[PDB]
């Protein structure tokens, strides 16, 4: 038993991680197949980034200035073409570490493992949630930008997060592996406003699911509540409205520990207005959200990759 | 910036996890070299594990009813011993996939990686702190015996940690990689007592000083403290006490954010007396005390492997 924030292992992803420099900048790039990924901004130099144009610098750059290596192997860049905010540069060798893979775009309020990387070399690993503002809580310094997020399941790992930038507030955002931000954001050093967050109420009932399953109860009370009635509740302290949907992705949980949906809404609620009144849940003295009941289910049968 | 509870990247231990069985006992082992190591209780039933006499079940077991499956290739088992309470099964190939290692036995407050595992399939990556009572707050589920714990500098991976044990009070016991377990414990299904724990005093300086550097502060106030004063309140809330060698320890950091040591004292004596007044530090609740001071160095500089 025991219930910790995993990650997904990371060796597949590792495999794929080489660098790139375009001038004086360097980052990391996600070597797939006979491509390498990563942000386009690697063009710019420190004066571009206000308001950079992008097209015309990319004009100015050609197969030779992209300087890709793999480890201690320099690739040869065959083509490169920008595809919205990503580089995607064709090389004449195709990754023999290549795992089965896909690209996706995640809905917020769901988790991915995050391999931080500088150089080309991986650094660590960790496990977070996309925010219901589309920006992530990351540890990303200088250097880190072209590190991925990614979930796998059996042999197939998704790729969902590219790092881009580190907003004046200390968060970060990101695109999907189409070059697309996640939420209102754009590649140039410029204050930019995310928007308000709420707290993931769907996770937060899930990690009071793995709370009892492992042994924590002392927030389990003698109330139910209704949808109604919790809704009013998490408008008020700014938790995302739970919706039937929700209700149902949390039916096994519910299931095997037979503690119905709306009861343990009523636990929740009793949380928000009251407190944890000093006590822990799993190690915390507050409310997780980076759990989806997926996740729960997920650590606490032991699946494997 | 920001700061997070990172893993070491878990790709050269993935490929050193096999599956070994013996009998009806499925767990998970450590291939290096032409070596497997695994938790010695593969060898018992159910009903052996109250207090199994190892020497006289292993003598009932030869080379071919050690099954070692590397994916799904099948090892050729050539020999086998007990040391301590570990296995090591000779096998004939050496495993391509050896990273460059050494086995450490780390010291209580220090952290390191584990990747939990089943039937040899690696399943998720955290990082976690070798308590001061040897114990560990894990995530592991039955068959994740076998599963080890690992710290990674430069191209060398040190083995610290492998899992043999849930206590029945759900917390986690294991050995060295030559089978010594840390602290008390023994490998046989009886109450076992857990020493007092403490809480890791120099660790909680490190995360604050990690705090400082990413912009949270509150905790900052206007006063200083002695070793000796500090030390009185460390023991009135079970904590470590704190030695100059610790002190020492902490040098870079209190040299990097320019805040001595003893003053940061002095902020940790506040929360200690008062709590945190329903305020957060990095995105915590109560005081951290799983990052070490290198840790903190590590992640906020951007060391690579």
């Amino acid at each position: 038993s025991g219930f910790r924030k995993m990650a997904f292992p990371s060796g597949k992803v590792e495999g794929c991680m080489v660098q790139v420099t375009c001038g004086t900048t360097t980052l990391n790039g996600l070597w797939l197949d006979d491509v390498v990924y990563c942000p386009r901004h690697v063009i710019c130099t420190s004066e571009d980034m206000l308001n950079p144009n992008y097209e015309d610098l990319l004009i100015r750059k050609s197969n030779h200035n992209f300087l890709v290596q793999a480890g201690n192997v320099q690739l040869r860049v065959i083509g490169h073409s920008m595809q919205n905010c990503v580089l995607k540069l064709k090389v004449d060798t195709a990754n023999p570490k290549t795992p089965k893979y896909k690209f996706v775009r995640i809905q917020p309020g769901q988790t991915f493992s995050v391999l931080a990387c500088y150089n080309g070399s991986p650094s660590g690993v960790y496990q977070c949630a996309m925010r219901p503002n589309f920006t992530i809580k990351g540890s990303f310094l200088n250097g880190s930008c072209g590190s991925v997020g990614f979930n796998i399941d059996y042999d197939c790992v998704s790729f969902c997060y590219m790092h881009h930038m580190e907003l004046p507030t200390g968060v970060h955002a990101g695109t999907d592996l189409e070059g697309n931000f996640y939420g209102p954001f754009v590649d140039r050093q410029t204050a930019q406003a995310a928007g308000t967050d709420t707290t993931i109420t769907v996770n937060v009932l899930a990690w009071l699911y793995a709370a009892v399953i492992n042994g924590d109860r002392w927030f389990l009370n003698r109330f139910t509540t209704t949808l109604n009635d919790f809704n009013l509740v998490a408008m008020k302290y700014n938790y995302e409205p739970l919706t039937q949907d929700h209700v149902d992705i949390l039916g096994p949980l519910s299931a095997q520990t037979g503690i119905a949906v709306l009861d343990m809404c009523a636990s929740l609620k009793e949380l928000l207005q009251n407190g944890m009144n000093g006590r822990t849940i799993l190690g915390s003295a507050l409310l997780e959200d980076e759990f989806t009941p997926f996740d729960v289910v997920r650590q606490c049968s032991g699946v494997t990759f």
